[PDB]
């Protein structure tokens, strides 16, 4: 079980990819959590055909995660012979995702909904806490509802291969009560107070407790030039 | 009166970027065709600073052309103090471009209309013919409505600087009634017959006059390896 992060700048970042994680389990799996308008070019630049990809998970109904959710149903459906894959979504993210995300329908297969190009796994989820969904036989998904923008739903992941929670994925604000229970964090971070993301500063207020080693940064500005905590290297496996 | 293409790809191209055109006038005024989703990287990689642009002209209401207005809003509304520039706009998508393609609202400045951000300069369009409509003292522009995909709205706009024809932009499928009555033309071609553009193989079907002279090629495929029609070369000025 290991990650690749595909992409770590934020939404408006120009020398990073659209924030994405390339997950690959223990029985073969190949995960891609949110697919924006460059992640697919960030697939092309880290070397990885799009034939192998099994499963997408989704956490924004925003551009910069479902931006190349339209290219990737262009690739399978006509290349790859209508392969009909994974797209794991939240319950509460699926009528919001195609209705409107996608224009009720994409632009150069007009019209058909969302099952005609993916097989969709509704995930289950409520707000109060967490939630478990099975998938394979050794994935399991735990999804927690982050707060991100008002009026608007976001979620974190976390996985679990064969029993074991790998790592927690944030995908959201500064979240005062974390559950970092899992072995590997990987949390949002932002370079200025305020927003709709978490700060680097609102992390070092709450860090002196040597839980630093495990956590480790993305989803950041442009202006990168840069206390534990290690940020995500973009290209980087494992 | 000088163009410079920002991107020369089509919507899935991961070399070139979104086909847009950097137009400057001869009376300083600096105007952008279409703002996707990274058109403000090929604009920081042209070394052009966003501080410089006046106005920016919509052709589609997809995201290879829209997807970097929210990035605009947020760089003049943040950065640069409120600064309200052009946002030309045809008339039949302007309802469709805000409370649709952009969710009824920006993410991070959350609720607002369109007029908060921009100056909506409403331009007028009908669907029989073209139609002129004048922004400055030289500053006019002939919109064409081209057909794209079925049941939405694309255009095509022509460039007047004090009186003279300057150039065509298509912004299209392969149209029969073409007009080129302009001094430059540039067309959208693709590289596979059907679809929802103009393939080559169709614009050389239509190419024994001499006027290959004039015609320009862009919004094409990504794989690119390649008569006397010449691609439009990203980052070539004039
Ligand atoms: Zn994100
Ligand atoms: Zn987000
Ligand atoms: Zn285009
Ligand atoms: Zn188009």
């Amino acid at each position: 079980t290991q990650i690749r992060m595909v992409g770590t700048g934020s939404a408006f970042s120009k020398k990073f990819y659209n924030n994405s994680a390339l997950v690959t389990f223990t029985n073969g799996y190949n995960l891609l959590i949110d697919c924006g308008h460059s992640v697919p070019k960030g697939l092309h630049d880290a070397d990885i055909p799009l034939e192998s990809i099994d499963g997408i998970l989704i956490t924004h109904t925003h551009a910069d995660h479902i931006g190349g959710l339209e290219e990737v149903a262009l690739y399978n459906k006509f290349v790859l012979g209508g392969r009909k894959i994974d797209l794991l979504v939240p319950n509460t993210l699926v009528e919001s995702l195609w209705e409107n995300s996608l224009k009720g329908g994409l632009r150069y297969s007009d019209t058909l909904s969302l099952s005609d190009y993916f097989t969709v796994r509704s995930l289950k989820t409520f707000t109060s806490g967490a939630a478990r969904t099975q998938l394979e036989e050794n994935i399991a998904i735990k999804l927690y509802p982050t707060f991100h923008v008002s009026h608007m739903a976001s979620y974190a992941v976390g996985l679990e291969d064969r029993g074991e929670d790998k790592v927690f994925y944030s995908s959201t604000i500064f979240d005062e009560y974390l559950i970092d229970t899992y072995s590997w964090v990987f949390h949002d971070c932002q370079f200025f107070t305020g927003g709709v993301h978490a700060s680097l500063d609102e992390l070092l207020n709450y860090i002196p407790e040597e839980d630093q080693d495990r956590v480790f940064l993305m989803h950041y500005g442009d202006n990168m030039e840069d206390g534990r905590m290690r940020f995500a290297l973009q290209g980087r496996t494992y």
